[PDB]
């Protein structure tokens, strides 16, 4: 139930059952390793025998680099399973992200979705391995540690295999005990740390309101709580190694004493009693790493846990089933009004705008609103909360999303190219429905050709970043030629401020009127011209709607229309 | 860094070098651990059988108390010195932020100075100290082994000392290789990840055009890229340790090797050979530690050229020294252009305003382009790019800035409150001027007898972390007092209440009348009736002044005021 992960790694388990045999071979090679000091010493400075010291040196080298051979396929195929895993899981996610409504995309999350496939995602499965390495390698060097001392001494081996569950939770108590201490005093250590980010916040106060004297005295005292916090929280961080290596010392001095009196013991050569007392301070390691590794796996799977709530969050809903190819009538608004998710003040009230078939209506103004929101209510990127928007004759709920938004084409400035060729780009998507000949026809249509066709291999180079790096002004230019690619009724025309493209400006606008031959069109103008071309003009501010002239006609209540 | 940073911690070297000698005393408890083998292995199971094996184990307890109250000891007053170090940076850091112009925390830098107040001053003094910690102690380390090496077989130690410089270069060097390796791969792995990010950041596009299935196939690819980057970069980071574990196995071997001869044997006892390579064993960490040392310091004085570079920075500009006490005159913008740092578009353009004396002039944008800058430009929070603030009749570069901060007043429902009294609150830096009957008076004309009842001491109650939480209503009432108690003879009235409430509104209401009646009153309104009682209305929009007259005298063009 905790994992909920199983069947993502289930075909990739010969990665981790290798890994796990790598392991027990790697604790293995530490535990001869360590087994190789009884003939060191029993065999050899002990009865004189100098031909077991000629091979000794030999045998240590032959088992480190077993030891670095399997450590290294271990990490191989333990990181070859956790590769795999994370790109099955950023796959998934990115899959399910992609389908997600931008809604949940916008302000919710940005830049911290990155985060969740790169740095979340790796988290999981570097947690996982480090778990499972932490409970099979240690593991593994706890249980051949108990066999080597059980076959050397087994007198000692009892002692140690009593006080063995002893240390242990002498070890675990402690350990958990002064980790509570110590989140209790960094929860007091946070509390002054944002008293000082308040006494550091109200900065424009502190010049006008007397001065910085009052302010600092007060701070000498905020810094010396900290002061002391802080040598709190690390005198109780430093006391607890301390105690647990002093416990371990007991339990040395036990083991040592069971070698003392009993005159049946102390029939151990040198070499027995020193391969059983370095499997003590070889089995230290091991018995700290498996008290803290279930703190690690669920710290990992925490992080899944997070992973898989966006994962299974819910997706766009494609509710409507109205399929439409190439939809000659008109988008009208009836009294639609939407707040943006986020935030409860309505940014658009009633719109009881219709656009008319095939005609240019504008939007003018800065609203500082729902002005540019109407767009995201055409391509319903935003669902809209109240009221019906109603082309052909039927809502946008009624529509199915993929042939809606094949509809409509939006043209801006802050277009994302995607990492394709140009080519590819223009005819995003639908890239097989669309012929090289379509290609060069729409880009020659669109007053675009000739610096596409300058840009080194034409229509085959490559547009994404960390590439050619085409302007805002081209990219303008190239989403008109992805929209003259056609099998767009509905043209939805940012604008943007059109920061003076010249003979670029020109092409848009001729594009514009191409597009306008047949298109339905709403323009979020931020530009005269188009005013002065468009058929209808609507004014919206403050997310209520002021007029519904036409440029001239409009100037009857002017406000800012000459600005 | 340290040169400059060894002053500061100077007064404080009774704790470092109380913390140094108790690391001394730790790594000769370890190594004298380590040499009570040989009595263990020579006068214990060696040839003298018994009569040791009581004194071994009470001296390892006896050690190991000795080790853990030298680690604590340590601890505790490198921590304290690490406190009273840091305590004196955080203070310095706090006096020199206070005294920065307002830009610097306007977007310059955000509330991470917090952090740089907190956490890169922690780490500074958590990277010198823990240098120091891991300079004296492993040092201190190795001259204890190699001469419990030279005590007990020199012939070895020899050896070991030829190869622990060899080990050491050997160590640096495959470190120093695999780390410039690994940094390429991330070089690479963040590429891709911003490759990956820009991919995510094309939200709206995708959706359009219905390139999910594109998006996902490229993404298949891209993160089976990131898939192998990442193998890559583990594969690369953990060929590292085996190569070092075995250069330090050829050195073990090579002892070992040696030791076979005869002319190297027949002195070294079974608890001699023991000890020594008990020696070897240990002195496996302090070299990594050392490298770590050279590595934590650099990290170290990094953070602090950063924490010094935010020190020295340029403070309030003080150039001014004409010193005001009451101005009573008129306060004037004359031909000001103010453009906000990190912009170019002005956010006040080049106009002239008249503030007269005795007057509530008005300051109308509903936009907020320039206006509430102008309440800024007075304050001295921003200065003046261009044009003087001709107040009283000089400019205010030629004033000081304590006096001209203390003639104005700035009065906004957005007044952060300090962490002090209510009695002191209400009196910054003044509570030990202005005596607590003034206190009374002020709450008396404040019209904040409710409130400041509400107060459970009443004056002298403290509103600390938000212990009383006074609202909005409430904090305009005690910044109101503040300004009746300190009688600014210039108010800025931010108006930033926006009809909220009525028992606090008539407050602010009667309360401005008891301040404006006797008081220069720059005010920007939101509320419509403080714009029908003020005397000269000017609507700013855009940073340029478009009507400067009363209510029915620009109402020939409202602009503003139907809304
Ligand atoms: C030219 C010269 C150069 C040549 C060199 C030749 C060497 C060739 C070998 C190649 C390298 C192999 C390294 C190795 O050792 O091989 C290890 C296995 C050894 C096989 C190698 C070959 C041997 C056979 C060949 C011989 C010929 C045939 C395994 C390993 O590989 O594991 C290595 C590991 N070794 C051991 O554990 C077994 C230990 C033991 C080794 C066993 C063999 C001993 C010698 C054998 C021959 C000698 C006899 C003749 O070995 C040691 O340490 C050295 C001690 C030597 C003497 C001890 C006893 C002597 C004999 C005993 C009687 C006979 C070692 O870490 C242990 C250190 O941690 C504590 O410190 P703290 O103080 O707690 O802070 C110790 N405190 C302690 O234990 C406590 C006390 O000491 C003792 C406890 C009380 C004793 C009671 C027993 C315990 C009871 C348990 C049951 C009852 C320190 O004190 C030290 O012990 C040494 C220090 O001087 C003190 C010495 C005094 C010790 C006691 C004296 C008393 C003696 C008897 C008294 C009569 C000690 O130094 O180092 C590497 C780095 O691991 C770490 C790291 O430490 O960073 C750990 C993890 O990190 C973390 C964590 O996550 O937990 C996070 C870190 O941020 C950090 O916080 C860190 C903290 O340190 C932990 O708190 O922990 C991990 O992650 C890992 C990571 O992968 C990064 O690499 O990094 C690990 O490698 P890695 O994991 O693979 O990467």
């Amino acid at each position: 139930t905790f994992r909920r992960l199983w069947p993502t790694i289930a075909p990739f388990k010969a990665g981790l059952i290798v890994a796990g045999v790598a392991l027990i071979l790697n604790a293995a090679s530490d535990t001869f390793m360590l087994s190789l000091l009884k003939p060191l010493l029993d065999d050899g400075f002990g009865k004189t025998d100098r031909s077991v010291l000629v091979w000794m040196p030999l045998v240590v080298i032959g088992l480190m680099i077993l030891r670095g051979i399997t450590s290294y396929v271990s990490s191989y195929c333990i990181s070859w399973v956790s590769g795999k895993v994370v790109m099955t899981m950023r796959r998934r996610l990115f899959g399910h992200m992609m389908g997600m409504p931008v809604s949940f995309f916008d302000k919710q999350s940005t830049g911290t979705l990155l985060s969740r496939i790169t740095y979340d995602s790796e988290q999981v499965a570097s947690s996982s391995s480090g778990a499972l390495i932490t409970v099979v390698r240690e593991g593994a060097s706890i249980i051949g540690l108990f066999i080597m001392m059980f076959y050397y001494s087994w007198q000692l081996s009892i002692i140690l295999i009593v006080l063995a569950p002893i240390v242990s939770i002498a070890i675990r108590v402690v350990s958990k005990r002064f980790r509570n201490i110590s989140k209790n005093m960094q929860n007091t250590m946070g509390q002054v740390t944002t008293s000082a980010e308040q006494m550091l916040k109200g900065h424009k106060e502190v010049l006008i309101f007397g001065g910085q004297e009052v302010e600092t005295k007060r701070f000498d005292k905020v810094s010396n709580r900290m002061r002391l916090q802080g040598m709190k929280m690390v005198s109780a961080s430093s006391i607890s190694d301390p105690i647990i290596q002093l416990i371990a010392s007991l339990a040395l001095a036990f083991v040592l004493y069971a070698a003392s009196f009993p005159s049946v013991m102390d029939s151990l050569t040198a070499g027995t009693i020193t391969v059983v007392f370095s499997s003590m301070i070889a089995l230290m390691r091991p018995l700290k790493s498996l008290t803290n590794v279930n703190a690690q796996f669920q710290r990992g799977m925490a992080a899944c846990q997070t992973l898989f709530t966006i994962l299974d969050s819910e997706q766009e809903k494609d509710e409507g089933k109205r399929v439409i190819e190439r939809a000659t009538g008109d988008v009208e608004f009836r009294n639609v009004t939407f707040t943006y998710p986020g935030r409860d003040v309505p940014a658009l009230r009633n719109i009881n705008l219709k656009i008319p078939a095939g005609k240019t209506v504008a939007l003018v103004g800065r609203s500082g609103s729902g002005k540019s929101t109407i767009a995201s209510l055409i391509t319903r990127f935003y669902d809209i909360d109240e009221g019906e928007i109603l082309m052909d004759g039927h809502d946008l709920r009624e529509y199915t999303l993929a042939s809606l938004r094949n509809q409509v084409a939006l043209v801006s400035q802050n277009v994302h190219l995607f990492n394709d060729t140009v080519a590819n780009n223009i005819a995003y998507a639908r890239t097989e429905q669309y012929s090289r000949e379509q290609i060069e026809e729409a880009a020659r249509m669109a007053y675009a050709m000739d610096f596409i066709n300058k840009m080194d291999n034409g229509l085959d180079t490559v547009i994404g970043e960390n590439g050619v790096l085409l302007s805002g002004g081209q990219r303008q230019r190239i989403a008109i030629a992805r929209a003259l690619l056609r099998d767009s009724p509905i043209l939805i025309l940012d604008e943007a401020t059109s920061a003076l493209d010249t003979e670029s400006e020109r092409a848009i606008q001729a594009a514009l009127d191409e597009l306008q031959k047949n298109r339905t069109s709403l323009v979020i103008a931020h530009r005269l011209s188009t005013i002065e071309k468009a058929d209808e003009i609507v004014v919206v501010e403050d997310g209520v709607i002021v007029e519904r002239g036409t440029h001239n006609d409009l100037l009857e209540h002017r406000g800012v229309y000459a600005q």
